[PDB]
């Protein structure tokens, strides 16, 4: 099938006594739709809602303790769902899963940032195709580097990355930004926004 990108949600020790009757314990991943179902079998179970208006939920010490701020303590006693489930998410950790075609799910913490083409012109008139951020996406730029090697019939290297530590870029000689196309949208079937800078390929291919 197409690649798949899924935002996930990683549980913090903060709020494990939240999550304790839906089994998952800090480090669990969660889907934003489980920690809905999850969040309201909690109000229900433990009779928070309002009496006099079902859109509200009275706040319990746990509640009260994992996603109330410190100004908010001893003030808010009843959130709406709407406030509390968008609390109830903020305050989880950001995370998210890559399936590659035919491969099992990686998952990953933080943000999905996509893969960034740039081209650097070295020497004279002699440009070199720059790709960044590929293990974001549970590619390893060594491979890619090998494979980019055969199709563009060009030399590539893996070198270090600005920003993170270890972080890899793969260095094609010449413009192969239109391989890159190929690579990336058609044999990782990656859809189109994860990747920034085809828009500067030589032709459509």
């Amino acid at each position: 099938s197409n690649a798949d990108i899924k935002p996930l949600y990683c549980v913090p020790a903060s709020m494990t006594l939240l999550f304790q009757e839906s089994g998952h314990k800090k480090g669990s991943f969660l889907e934003g739709s489980e920690v809905r179902t999850i969040v309201i079998n909690y109000a229900k179970k433990n009779d928070l809602v309002d009496a006099d208006n079902k859109n509200l939920v009275r706040l319990d010490p746990i509640l009260c303790d994992c996603i109330l701020e410190k100004n908010e303590q001893h003030t808010v006693m009843k959130l709406p769902w709407d406030s509390l489930l968008t609390r109830c998410l903020e305050k989880l950790q950001p995370a998210y899963q890559v399936t590659l075609p035919g491969q099992e799910p990686i998952v990953k913490k933080g943000r999905i940032c996509p893969i960034d083409i740039t081209l650097a012109q070295r020497a004279s008139n002699k440009k070199v195709t720059v790709v960044r951020n590929l293990e974001a996406y549970g590619l390893d730029p060594y491979s890619v580097a090998a494979i980019l090697q055969q199709r563009c019939q060009a030399s590539t290297t893996v070198n270090p990355a600005p920003g993170a530590k270890d972080s890899l870029q793969v260095q094609i000689q010449g413009n192969q930004v239109h391989h890159l196309g190929w690579l990336l949208l058609e044999e990782y079937q990656l859809p189109r926004k994860h990747i920034q800078g085809l828009e500067k390929a030589l032709k459509p291919g």
